[PDB]
DNA sequence: GAGCGGTGGTTGGT
DNA sequence: ACCCACCACCGCTCA
């Protein structure tokens, strides 16, 4: 569920990671943040084959990217109310990022964190996170098209331009379209009302009327269900496109619990939205030698070779996350830079080519591990990194480079 | 989770 | 007793 949405309320912008940080950066002064519901790993990264823990394997590539795009993320787990939580845990802390646990649905838990002001934008496997707060979410992290490759995009949704959209529907709207149509906790709803003749009726105002209805007054609710009813064998206002004599509204119709499940999730305590507020985002500070550790035992990158390897997978990473902490010393991170570009796989964020040496930024020395064409961690490696965070971290090379280009 | 073609049911009109 | 378009529901397929 739910079924057959986005034909009512969009496919969503199709969006780069890149860009939604680089422009948050530039607008609010900070890195983005972002609660990102750790659902959305099971069913897209089991499909690596090979090796050791393929499944924590591309976790540990995606977080690697996580890092080049200079993203703060807190990943959240469904509480009491395949990749091991254990396992995930410890790579997001040797990462440096923030791992949450929700009282109840991870998916709610997430659309409160934004809606609180912890992350600016929430990430999930699809936008049940409306009905539960949310207003700016992303799904489907993945490559753009079929350009088959890197994945750089996701689908962005909006709950205020849905809302003020052609299908209208809000938060309120959707619930109603979930109650009738068919959600997790009630996958059936009123047998034979699928999703057009919902969304009719939350245009109606439907959902406003039941979502500010107390599941005490019982007096309230056979007055709106005898409403809703009256015009649904009617169609007496115009509401619908025909009537449905014969759809039959079951007795426990509408569930209230099930209702209250979506307007008043299970979500963390207050003392724990402040806490939140203070502790994220942490200190920042990828474990190298942690990650060596589990990179060796995890994925049997062992001597030698695995060290090298991890330097080069993690470098690029490194040097935009110490970008955004930070007498030209600036020469500890970055070499020189020796072109620029706007390319479409960022809708066109600028970027600098910046020289970098990868076993110096790691901190990591390959020939202290057994030795058992070839990448050489000490040669100057070369990445694209976004202006706007070579600006903040290295500014005087980038100033270096543009009087360069002038002359 | 989401798309897609099929199937069977409801509605309104032939 | 038929069509007709629309819909809702099913089963499969890809992750
Ligand atoms: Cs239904
Ligand atoms: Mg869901």
């Amino acid at each position: 569920g739910i079924k057959g949405i986005y034909k009512e309320i969009g496919s969503g912008e199709r969006i780069s990671l890149c860009k939604l940080a680089i422009d948050h950066l530039e607008q609010h002064n900070r890195p983005l943040r972002l609660a990102i519901d750790m659902a959305i790993w099971q069913f897209q990264i089991q499909a690596a084959r090979g090796g050791s823990n393929p499944a924590i394997r591309t976790l540990f590539y995606r977080f690697v990217r996580l890092l080049s795009l200079g993203i703060h993320p807190i990943f959240v787990f469904d509480g009491p109310n395949g990749v091991s939580t254990a396992m995930a845990k410890r790579l997001i802390r040797l990462f440096g990022f923030t791992a949450h646990d929700a009282p109840g649905e991870a998916e709610a838990e997430c659309a409160y964190l934004e809606q609180q002001g912890i992350v600016d934008a929430v990430l999930s496997e699809d936008v049940d996170t409306i009905m539960f707060g949310s207003r700016v979410t992303l799904r489907d992290w993945s490559s753009e098209g079929s350009k088959g490759g890197p994945p750089t995009h996701v689908t962005l949704h909006d709950a205020k331009k849905i809302a003020e959209g052609p299908s209208g529907l809000d938060r309120e709207g959707m619930v109603l379209v979930a109650l009738m149509s068919g959600g997790d906790y009630l996958p059936d709803g009123i047998p034979g009302c699928g999703i057009k003749v919902a969304c009719q009726a939350a245009k109606a105002g439907f959902g406003k009327e039941l979502c500010r209805i107390k599941r005490a007054d019982k007096e309230a609710i056979t007055e709106w269900k005898q409403r809703l009813l009256h015009e649904l064998r009617t169609n007496e206002s115009g509401f619908f496109r025909t009537k449905h004599k014969a759809l039959e509204i079951p007795e426990n119709f509408p569930n209230m619990e099930v209702l209250r499940y979506y307007t008043h999730p299970v979500v963390s305590s207050p003392a724990t939205i402040e806490r939140l507020r203070q502790e994220f985002p942490p200190s920042s500070t990828v474990d190298i030698a942690g990650l060596r550790e589990f990179t060796r035992e995890t994925f049997d990158w062992t001597f030698r070779p695995g060290a090298i390897k991890l330097i080069k997978v993690l470098a690029p990473g490194l040097l935009v996350q110490r970008c955004l902490d930070r007498k030209k010393e600036e020469s500890t991170l970055v070499k020189g830079i020796s072109m620029r570009r706007e390319h479409f796989s960022t809708d066109a964020t600028p970027e600098l080519r910046v020289s970098f040496i990868p076993a110096e930024l790691v901190g990591l020395d390959p020939g202290q591990e057994p030795e058992v064409k070839p990448f050489d961690p000490w040669q100057p490696d070369l990445a694209w990194v976004p202006e706007t965070i070579l600006k903040l971290g290295v500014p005087v090379t980038v100033e270096d480079w543009e009087e360069g280009q002038r002359s």
